[PDB]
Order: C-alpha cells, then structure tokens, then sequence
C-alpha cells in the first residue's frame, strides 16, 4: 500500500476516484433493460467496489496516524467528500433501477450464494433508502432526514461545546489526588475550578470523599442542555418514528433492527426483560454491600448517613468495594506485564489459536519509525493469509483510543484471483524508555487482545465480495467474537503466556493470579442493570409515542438499577449515543457480550481453552464467512444450536 502521500497527492487522489468510481456507476446506472446482465450490472458494481475500497481506505486513514498536520488535515477532508460521494451513489435511482431489473431477469436460485446475498443485499439497501417509494414517500423522508442530521448536530455540538464548571475548596475536594488539584483553574476566589468534562467528572465521583462535592457535581453534568436537548430529542423521536412509517415500519427501533442479529424491537426487549430478572438478585446482594459501607463511612466521617445509596454514591462506593473487596493491586501487577511480553505472548496465542504464523517485515514501509508490519502465513504450508500492521504508541496528532483499520478488504479482485486482506490495530501504550519500562494495566491487556481479535476477524475472512469483507457483520454482532477472546485475559494459562516480571523474570504468583481472576465480577451486577436501563431507555424511545425520556430514565432506574436519579436531572438529554448513530442500537453492546460467553462456555471451556481444534472450528465457522452469513447461523453451525443467556449468568454466579 502506499504511506508517503503528500496533501496534495490526497487531494488529487481523491478527486480522481470520485471521477472513475462515478463513470461506472454512471455506465450501470444508464444501461437499457436488454443489456443488463450478471456481468454488466451485478459484477460492475462488485469490482467496482473492490477498487474503490483500497481506494478509499488509503485515503481516509492518514487522518488518524500521520505524525503530519497537513496530510491528516486533507486526509479528513477526503473523507467528508467519499463519504458524501458514497451516500450519492447509494441514492441514485438510475442504478437501482438497474439493479432491480437485474433482480427481474436473474433466473431463480442461478446464483452463486454470496453472489446472490449481494444482490438482495443492494436491494435491501435501496428499499432502506426509500428508492421504491412514491414520489411523494421520497420526498417527505428526504426532508425529515435533512431535520433529523441537524438536530443530532446540535445535540452532540451542545454538549460538547459546553463549559459549565463548579468551585470547589480544596477541603471540598478531599479524596482526589494532589497532582489532580493542582491542575485545576485557581480563581482568585482560591476555589478550585472543577468542570462537567470526563477528567474532571470521573475521578471526582469515584475519589472524592465529600459527598456534598459528589451531589452538586452529578447534578450538573446530568442537567447539561437540559431545556435544549430535551426539546431536540423530543423531536428526533417524532421524526424518527414518521420517517421509519414512511418507510414501512410501526416503529423506528423495527425499521434499525431489520437489519441487526435480533431483528425486532419484541426480540430485543424480551432479551432485556428477562436479562434484568435473572440480575435482580445480584444487584440486591450488591446494593446491600454498598449501603453498608456507606453507612460505615459515615459513621466514620461524622457525616450524616440518610440510609439510601444516591446516584453521587455509585462510582465511590463501587470504587469502593474493588478496592476493599476484591484488592488487587494494578501497580505490582503490571510489573509482570511489561509490553514487549504482552505482544510477544499475545501473537503467540492467536498463532498457535490460528493456525497461524506472524513474520515481522523487517524495513518495511510504514507512516511512523515505531510501525512493525507483519505478514500472517499459514503455519504448515506458508501460504500467505494477510497482513497487519501494529502502531502501538502515543504521538502528536495519533488518535488516542485502541482501534482496528481494516486497509485492504480480503475479496476477489475482477480476475476473479484473491486479494488478501491488510489491516492496522493502533493502540497507546506508553513506549519503554531508556530506564522506564512499559508496564501495562490489565485492562489494556485487555484492549490488546479484543483489538487484535478484529484484526484477525479482518485477515481471516474469506468472503468474495468486498461488501462482505471482514468485519463487515452485523452491529450487535461484530463486537461478539472480540468479547469472547477477551475471557483469554481472565484464565490462568493465557496470562502466564503474556507476563513475566519485568525485571527478575519471574511468573505472577498464582495467589496474585486467582485475585485478579476474581476482580473480574467485582460490580458486574449494577454495572449491567445500569446498561440495562441505558438500552431501555433508548429502546422505549424508538418504540414509543408519548414516552417522556426524563420520566422514562428515572422509572427504569428505580425498578431496575435500584438507585434513583436525582430530581430534576436528565441524563437522557446528555445521551450522545441518541444523537450518533446508535440509535435504537444501544442493547447491541449487551448483546454481543452475552451471546460471546456462549460462545466461549460452549466451545472453549469443554475443549480447551488453548486447544488448536476448537480454535479452527472458530476460524472456520465465525471468522472465515466475514458477512457472506447471517451471524445467527455462523453461531448456530459454532455452537450447535442457536445462542443463550445461560453461559453468561453462570459467569456471575447466577
Ligand atoms: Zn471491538
């Protein structure tokens, strides 16, 4: 692939993709019913999309790792002009109507499988559009669409754009680290300046001993734009619903699910119900748990005690019970998990999972000195699978979350000849230094493996066409396989695979071991009744007509949480997901997580959690078909029968 693109290369690469992408679209889009075929329509579009891909990927990626300002700079732009070109071509009517009449001629099951997904597929995808609608239908979806862009934009901007704050002594602040008070804005007030923004908010509510400081800080980042956004979200629901009737569906949740794993807002809100039943008792155990402390503290503190566990008490007392109950402590644990082990163990893994076998380029050509490239090989006949990239430390302009980016989709190339697929898993990890080794937290351990798990489900998959490519699966299911392989991190024989003391060489000791295993359930049962409510209440409002959010919220988090939200708040309005493009999607995170223990239970747990065999199957019936199959039956043909709940409640003891 190529890295050392200038600016002005990304501008004109751009340009020139758009002009030779829109000329076949064009072609197709301009075909008479008599010459449309297999081969002129169907093919056209698929290689098409092939080139454009590579393309396109190239492109939009330096935005998020080049170390040059002007190239990320461009590189974004490119991307808000394909990104607007690919919605053009997905709404031209010509092309459809193409590709409907292709539909018409094709003789009844004369295709190839995933040749024949892909044309119900760009069938599906025009019907979601609206392209087989009356006029009229057409016109009035395009218009709500139009207000519904600009209310998320608004949504989102005001409260990103908000810089609310609160003063605060450093008496009132008591609990959080020095380093974090003198960060703080001194007003010449001598109070502290505190704002609604995650540093501040998260380590405020989670050390902050002063419940006072906790109450009024929760109050406010839960009331941000609290009379704007609840009057956006207000209309985003109505429109929403509008446009998913004009669009064929009762509801705005059943016209998003169509197209998710479990298909229908009834499937997802049983999946839910019965999932808050079955955490009932455990949320109760750990509410007890938290009461006690609290009173204790207060007793402690000399603070009155008002007997009930506010919405200010959860992060403090959860942090609470981590630290007390389950101990563990992350500051000698990481020592055993310096980085260079990790990857090392790490690869070492998925190779031997795999069947795989990873060979570092060396001198290869990269964006950045501290890139490594790898080419994935089968391990006994060498053959090339695919290759990956690994750009695993901080820099200036380099985006700051773990993330995997597929570059070259694994497809058939228009000679019918396969091209393999390249992906690139970006992470933070400070980088070891002169006499200041890397050391890792478990849970970026635990990134490190749920991000490779991409990257293998990238280079893996073997589907044909390039809208299939990969991780191209559906969104309550894409997260599934990686969430299974993060159980690696919480079993005994994998974490000795990637640890060793940094500096005498010796293993974690099993009683360090066992402890950290069990601060895995530490909260787990408030922690998911609160996701609980999170999909509820964003299923309630995709399903509903009257349903007011901040009533709605604070129903759910009574009966379901066990905790009250605070009067007068409204934490739906502060709910970005609504406005993201995660609509009616939010139970998705839940759902993969629990359908993923299955997933491991069922398979790896009976046959061995580093047994080659299970590791194939996996391969072959979950990472192999990319989106060339429906994720229910890729899970069907793993497990044996269709996914349950069950492995996931026996993990919290339930
Ligand atoms: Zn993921």
């Amino acid at each position: 692939l190529r890295w050392d693109l200038s600016a002005q290369q990304i501008e004109e690469r751009t340009r020139e993709l758009i002009e030779q992408t829109k000329r076949v679209y064009d072609q197709v889009g301009t075909q008479e019913f008599e010459d449309v075929s297999y081969e002129s329509t169907l093919k056209a579009l698929a290689d098409v999309e092939v080139t454009y891909t590579v393309q396109r990927n190239i492109l939009d990626f330096p935005q998020h790792v080049s170390p040059s300002k002007d190239i990320r700079t461009a590189s974004t732009e490119a991307d808000k002009k394909l990104s607007e070109f690919d919605v053009e071509m997905s709404m031209r009517e010509d092309v459809y109507q193409r590709i409907v009449w292709l539909q018409e001629k094709v003789q009844k099951d004369s295709l190839r499988p995933e040749a024949a997904r892909y044309l119900e597929r760009l069938i599906k995808l025009g019907r979601r559009n609206g392209l087989h609608l009356p006029r009229e239908t057409q016109e009035n979806i395009k218009r709500i669409k139009k207000k519904l862009s600009l209310l998320c934009i608004d949504f989102n901007k005001n409260l990103n754009e908000d810089t609310t704050f609160l003063p605060f002594t450093l008496q009132e602040l008591g609990g959080l680290p020095e380093d974090f008070l003198n960060s703080l804005e001194k007003m010449e007030d001598g109070k502290l300046k505190v704002t609604l923004k995650y540093p501040h908010y998260f380590p405020l509510l989670k050390k902050c001993h002063v419940p006072e400081t906790r109450r009024k800080v929760e109050e406010a980042f839960n009331s941000r734009c609290k009379e704007e956004n609840s009057a956006i979200l207000k209309e985003l629901v109505t429109l929403r619903a509008q446009k998913s009737r004009l669009l064929g569906f009762h509801t705005h949740a059943d016209y998003v699910l169509e197209m998710n794993m479990a298909k229908t807002s009834q499937t997802v809100a049983t999946f839910l119900d019965e999932l808050a039943q079955k955490l009932k008792p455990l949320g109760e155990q750990e509410r007890a748990v938290i009461l006690e402390l609290k009173r204790a503290e207060c007793e402690r503190r000399g603070l009155p005690f008002d007997g009930r566990i506010r919405a200010w008490d959860m992060r403090y007392y959860m942090n609470q019970v981590e630290e007390t109950r389950y101990c563990v402590d992350q500051n000698l644990l990481k020592e055993y998990f310096p980085v260079q082990v990790v990857t090392h163990g790490l690869l070492g893994i998925y190779q031997e999972l795999l069947g795989l076998a990873f060979h570092h380029e060396e001198g290869a050509s990269a964006w950045h000195e501290d890139v490594r490239l790898y080419t994935a090989r089968d391990a006994a006949s060498g053959e090339v699978v695919g290759k990956f990239y690994l750009d695993l430390y901080p820099r200036e302009g380099k985006y700051g979350h773990a993330a995997c980016f597929g570059l070259q989709p694994g497809c058939l190339r228009q000679d019918g000849s396969r091209q393999i697929a390249i992906a690139a898993m970006v992470a933070n990890f400070t980088k070891p230094t002169a006499d200041a080794p890397s050391l890792l937290q478990h849970d970026e351990v635990r990134t490190y493996f749920h991000e490779f798990g991409h990257v293998m489900h990238q280079l893996c998959s073997q589907a044909e066409f390039a809208m299939f490519s990969g991780t191209h699966v559906e969104t309550d299911f894409v997260e599934a396989p990686s969430q299974m392989l993060e159980n690696w991190v919480w079993e005994q024989e994998p974490l000795l695979r990637m640890s060793r003391h940094y500096r005498t060489g010796s293993a974690v000791p099993r009683e360090l071991l066992e402890k950290l295993i069990e601060s895995r359930q530490a909260n787990t049962g408030l922690f998911n009744l609160r996701q609980i409510v999170l999909a509820k209440v964003d299923q309630a409002l995709h399903t509903q007509t009257d349903a007011d959010p901040a009533e709605e919220y604070a129903r759910l988090c009574q009966e379901i949480l066990g905790v009250p939200a605070t009067p007068g708040t409204n934490m739906p309005a502060t709910f970005g997901h609504l406005a993201g493009g995660y609509d009616a999607q939010y139970y998705g995170y839940l759902w993969s997580e629990v359908y993923s223990m299955d997933m491991f239970h069922t398979r790896f747990k009976q046959e061995g959690v580093l047994n080659s065999k299970v590791g194939m199957d996996y391969r072959s019936c979950i990472l192999r078909p990319g989106g060339s199959e429906d994720a229910s039956a890729m899970l069907r043909r793993f497990l044996g029968r269709d996914p349950k709940q069950d492995a996931f409640l026996l993990s919290k003891g339930l």
